[PDB]
C-alpha cells in the first residue's frame, strides 16, 4: 500500500477538523433540552435521537487524518463510559475544548510539551477539588435518593436498588430481568459473578446492551485449553438435540475451535458462547469447582484422565440465566442442590482454618462470598411491553449511577461541578509561561459542558456561567427548570466517578494529540 | 463509509429544500378540485393520481440531507394517519408553512428555542379552540350522518356503520369483508380483538392495507416463549399438507424461530403469521384460555407438561377470518361450540362474584366483553368486483372517520377550522419578541390548507380567506361548489381528532427541524 | 464617523459603535416583519428624548482641573 | 466595547453599572467601580450628544433600505 504522510500543523490541523466534526455533532444533544440528531440507518425510515453515544458511534470521515482525530476521541470517550457508565458525550465535549485551545497555542509558537504538563497539573488539582466537593452516599436513604433521581424521579426504581444492596450488599451482585407481570419482583438466588469477558464480540445477541443473554443454558466446565472442535462434538450434538444454549468455561479457546464456534453461532444451527475460567494457576482449580457445585455440573480434568469426548449432559451444570459483557461474566439461579452447595461452603469454611497466610485466608474468604453470597435479581413490571422494556433500561441506568455514587460519592450534574472546580484554582500557576497557558486552557475547557447545556437550551452561556461562578458549593443553574439553586437538592447530579473519568480521559487524549508530530494513512 | 457533515444554515437550508419538494408535489392534490400528479412506473404505463399519500410514499431525493428533510416530514405525517385515519397530506402542508417561516426566522438572527416555544403555545391554544368549535357525535343520526358524508355522500354506507355500532356498541369490534353477492350483509359472530401487533412486517399480504388477512387459519395457542423451530415442526408439517394458513399466539417469538418463519412465509411453501399473547403474567393465563374456548382450540402449557412437539390439529383452534395490522390483532367467527363459549362466559361471570377490587372486577368484566360481546362484520356487495373492492375501501375510510368523530366530535373540513381558530387568537402574545414571531408563524401556517385548496381550484386564496375570516363558527367556503355557508351542513367536515393530530404533528416536526444544529450522511 | 469629527473632532470611534448597534438591531426588527419607516421614527423620537436628557445631566466645566481631566481622558 | 477591549465580560460589567445610580460606573483603567466624575473621566456633552445624533440619523435611513443598485464586479 502507498502511504500519505503529514507533519506538524498539517497533521494537527486535520485532527482538529476531524475532532470538531465529531464533537459538534455529538455536543448538541448534551443538555436536558438538548437538540437532536438524525441518522440514516441504511434501509427504510430514519432514526432521530438525542443520544450522544448513538451519534458518536455512527461518525466516520472521508478525509483521512481528520477521521483519525474523530476516532482517537471516540476510543477514549468509550473507555470513560466503560469504567463509569456515563459521560461519553461529556468527555468528548471537554476533549474538543482542551484540544482546540491547546492546538492554537502550539500553532502560535508556544512549547507543546509544556502545555500538556500545565493541563495535566490543572486536571490533577481539579480531581482533588471534586473529591472535596463530593457528597457521600453510604446509607439506604442516600442509595434510594440517587437511584430515584437517576431513574428520572421514579421513587419505586430507587427503592428496589436500595433494597437489593441492603440484602446482597453494596459489593453484591444485582441483575435485571424482564418482568412476568405488572408487579416488580426482587428475589435472591444462588449464583456467581466474576471478571472475564467474552472471547468473541460476534457472540452478543443484544447489540444495544453489548452483552450476551442466555436462557436456562447448559454449562460446560473444563480443565484445559481448547483448540480443537473434535472434543466438543459429542456434547455439542447433545445440546443441539436438547434445544438449549451452551456456555463454556475453560483455560482459553484457540481459533481452530473458537472461530468455528463464532461462525456456527452467527446464523448457524447451534448458538453458544464461551468464556475463560476465573483465577489462574493453583487458584483456578478451586474456582472452577465452586462453579460446578453451584451449577450442579461436573468438572472435567485432564489430570484425572477425563476427556470432553467422554463427557455427557449429566456432566454439565445449569443456571436459569447467564449474561456476558466486554470484561465480566455472571450466572443466575444455579441448579445445584442446596445440600451440595452449602456443604461445599462448609468444606471451604474448614479450609479457612489453616490461616497460613492473610492472602490465603482472604482468597478463600472471597470464594466463600461468591459461592454463599448469591445473586440478587430484579424483575421489572409494567402495563405494556414497551413501557416494561423502557423502564428496565432506566433501572439499569440508575444502577450504574448508584454504584458509582457509592464508590466515590456525588457532585452537581449540570456541568456545575467542572465550573466550581475551575473557579477554585483560578490562581494556579506553572513554572513556564507556556505551562500557565496550558493551565488556563484546561480550566477554561471545564466551563464548556455547562455552556453547551445552556447553548442547547437557547439561553446565554456567558450570563449563566457568571452567576454560577458567584455561588459556592453545589449551587448552580438547572437548565430544565431555568432556576438557580443547589443542584443536588433540586435533582440534578452526576456520580463523582463519572465526572472525574470524563475529565481525565478528555485531558489524556488532548495532551496526546498536542505532542503528536506525524500521521500516516493510505491514499484516497 | 465516509460521512458528509453540515451544520447550522447549511444543514437547515438543505432540509428546507428537501421538505419543500415533498410538500410542493403533495400539496397540489389536497383540494376537491386538486391537481393530479403522474407517477412513473419503471416498466410500463404511468399511473396518475390525486392522492397525496401515494405521492408522498413514492418521493425520495438524490441529495442527501434534503432527502432527510422530506423523509422526516413523511414519518410524522404517516403517524398522524396512523392515529387519525386521515390528514396525512394536510399535516405535510401545515409542516411546510411552519418550517419555511420558522427557518427564515432562525437565519434572521432570532432565537430558535423561543420560536419553537411560541409555536407550541399557539398550537396548545388552537387545540382548545378546536374543542369548543367541535360539534359532538353520539346518537345514531350523527353516526350515520358522518358516515354517509365520509362515504362520499353514500347514504347506505353510513347506515351500516351506525347499525354496526348500535349492535355491538361504539367500542365494539367491526370488520369489513368482501361480499359474496350484490347485497350488503351485516352479521354478528363470535370472535375477539386485542391490541397486539405483528412481529414481522414481511408477513403482510395486503401492502396497500399494511395488514395481514388469513382465510380460515388454524390457531396455535402456546404458554411459552418460542425461540426454536423444532417444536413447530410436527404441527407445522400438519398444517402444510392441509393447505391452510396457521396463526400463532405465544409469549414471544425469538429470531431463531421468527427469522426462519419470515423467510419461509415470503414466497415459501407454508405462509404463516404469529402474534404475542394479550395481557401479561397471571392475566395472560386466563385470556389465552378465553381465546381457546372461542376458537375451539387447546392451550398448551409447559406448566402442565404439555409441549408443542407433542401436539396435533385437534389441539388447534379455528376461525373463518383473522386480520393483523401494525399494532392490533383480531379474529373472526371462531369455530368453538356455543355451549362451551357461553358456558365459559358463565365461569367468568361467576369469577366476577369475589369483587375483591374494582380493577379486578373491571379486568374480569373486560374479558367478558371480548368473549361474549362478539365481533360484528360487514360484507360489501356490488354489481362488479372492481366496484365491490372500491366500495369496500370507502367503507373502511368512513369507519375510521366515524370512530375519530365519535371520540372527539367534528369540525369544518375545508381547512376552515384552522382559519377560525387562527383568527380567534390573533392577539395572543409571548414573553419574548422572538416567541411572538413564533406565534404568528404558527397561526399564519394554519391558514395555508384553506389557501392551498383555493389555489388548486383556480380561485384567489387571499380573497376567499378574507371572507371566511369575516364569518363565525362553522361558516366558510366550499371549494367544490364555490359557495359560502355552514361547512358541516353543506357536507364538508373533518373529525376533530384528525384536524388536531395533523396540526400537532406538523408543529412537532417543524419545531424539531428548527432546533436541529447538525446532520450526518454518507458521501455521494 | 466623519460628521462627528467635523462637529467636535472627538468621539468618532464611539459614534461608529452606536451606528453598529442600532443597525444590527434595526435590521433584525425589519426581518421580524416590522415596518422599517416606523422603526426609524421610534429611533428618532428616542434620540430626541435622549438628547434632552443629556443636556440635563451636563454640568459646566469652568475650573482648570476639570479641563485638564477632559484633555487627559481624550489623550 | 470598552469592557470587551479590556478582555472582560461586557454584559457582566454593564449589569452592575445598570444596577448603580447617578454617576456610578466602571473604570476600565483601574478595573474597579466608583463615581466616574470623582475619578476624572469626563466626556464633553457636545461630543456625546453629536455621536448619538449622527449615528442615529444615518442608521435610521440605512435600516429602511429595500433595494440597492451598483456596478457589476
Ligand atoms: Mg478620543
Amino acid at each position: 500500500a502507498a502511504k500519505d504522510v503529514k507533519f506538524g500543523n498539517d497533521a494537527r490541523v486535520k485532527m482538529l477538523r476531524g475532532v470538531n466534526v465529531l464533537a459538534d455533532a455529538v455536543k448538541v444533544t448534551l443538555g436536558p433540552k438538548g437538540r437532536n440528531v438524525v441518522l440514516d440507518k441504511s434501509f427504510g425510515a430514519p432514526t432521530i435521537t438525542k443520544d450522544g453515544v448513538s451519534v458518536a458511534r455512527e461518525i466516520e470521515l472521508e478525509d483521512k487524518f481528520e477521521n483519525m482525530g474523530a476516532q482517537m476521541v471516540k476510543e477514549v470517550a468509550s473507555k470513560a463510559n466503560d469504567a463509569a457508565g456515563d459521560g461519553t458525550t461529556t468527555a468528548t465535549v471537554l476533549a474538543q475544548a482542551i484540544i482546540t485551545e491547546g492546538l492554537k497555542a502550539v500553532a502560535a509558537g508556544m512549547n507543546p510539551m509544556d502545555l500538556k504538563r500545565g493541563i495535566d497539573k490543572a486536571v490533577t488539582a481539579a480531581v482533588e477539588e471534586l473529591k472535596a466537593l463530593s457528597v457521600p452516599c453510604s446509607d439506604s436513604k442516600a442509595i434510594a435518593q440517587v437511584g430515584t433521581i437517576s431513574a428520572n424521579s421514579d421513587e419505586t426504581v430507587g427503592k428496589l436498588i436500595a433494597e437489593a444492596m441492603d440484602k446482597v450488599g453494596k459489593e453484591g451482585v444485582i441483575t435485571v430481568e424482564d418482568g412476568t407481570g405488572l408487579q416488580d419482583e426482587l428475589d435472591v438466588v444462588e449464583g456467581m459473578q466474576f471478571d472475564r469477558g467474552y472471547l468473541s464480540p460476534y457472540f452478543i445477541n443484544k447489540p444495544e446492551t453489548g452483552a450476551v443473554e442466555l436462557e436456562s443454558p447448559f454449562i460446560l466446565l473444563a480443565d484445559k485449553k481448547i483448540s480443537n472442535i473434535r472434543e466438543m462434538l459429542p456434547v455439542l450434538e447433545a445440546v443441539a438435540k436438547a434445544g438449549k444454549p451452551l456456555l463454556i468455561i475453560a483455560e482459553d479457546v484457540e481459533g481452530e475451535a473458537l472461530a468455528t464456534l463464532v461462525v456456527n453461532t452467527m446464523r448457524g444451527i447451534v448458538k453458544v458462547a464461551a468464556v475463560k475460567a476465573p483465577g489462574f494457576g493453583d487458584r483456578r482449580k478451586a474456582m472452577l469447582q465452586d462453579i460446578a457445585t453451584l451449577t450442579g455440573g461436573t468438572v472435567i480434568s485432564e489430570e484425572i484422565g477425563m476427556e470432553l469426548e467422554k463427557a455427557t449432559l449429566e456432566d454439565l451444570g445449569q443456571a436459569k440465566r447467564v449474561v456476558i459483557n466486554k470484561d465480566t461474566t455472571t450466572i443466575i439461579d444455579g441448579v445445584g442442590e442446596e445440600a451440595a452447595i452449602q456443604g461445599r461452603v462448609a468444606q471451604i469454611r474448614q479450609q479457612i482454618e489453616e490461616a497460613t497466610s492473610d492472602y490465603d485466608r482472604e482468597k478463600l474468604q472471597e470464594r466463600v462470598a461468591k459461592l454463599a453470597g448469591g445473586v440478587a435479581v430484579i424483575k421489572v413490571g409494567a402495563a405494556t411491553e414497551v413501557e416494561m422494556k423502557e423502564k428496565k433500561a432506566r433501572v439499569e441506568d440508575a444502577l450504574h449511577a448508584t454504584r458509582a455514587a457509592v464508590e466515590e460519592g456525588v457532585v452537581a450534574g449540570g456541568g456545575v461541578a467542572l465550573i466550581r472546580v475551575a473557579s477554585k484554582l483560578a490562581d494556579l500557576r506553572g513554572q513556564n509561561e507556556d505551562q500557565n497557558v496550558g493551565i488556563k486552557v484546561a480550566l477554561r475547557a471545564m466551563e464548556a459542558p455547562l455552556r453547551q447545556i445552556v447553548l442547547n437550551c437557547g439561553e446565554e452561556p456567558s450570563v449563566v456561567a457568571n452567576t454560577v461562578k458567584g455561588g459556592d458549593g453545589n449551587y448552580g443553574y438547572n437548565a430544565a427548570t431555568e432556576e438557580y439553586g443547589n443542584m443536588i437538592d433540586m435533582g440534578i447530579l452526576d456520580p463523582t466517578k463519572v465526572t472525574r473519568s470524563a475529565l481525565q480521559y478528555a485531558a489524556s487524549v488532548a495532551g496526546l494529540m498536542i505532542t503528536t508530530e506525524c500521521m500516516v494513512t493510505d491514499l484516497p
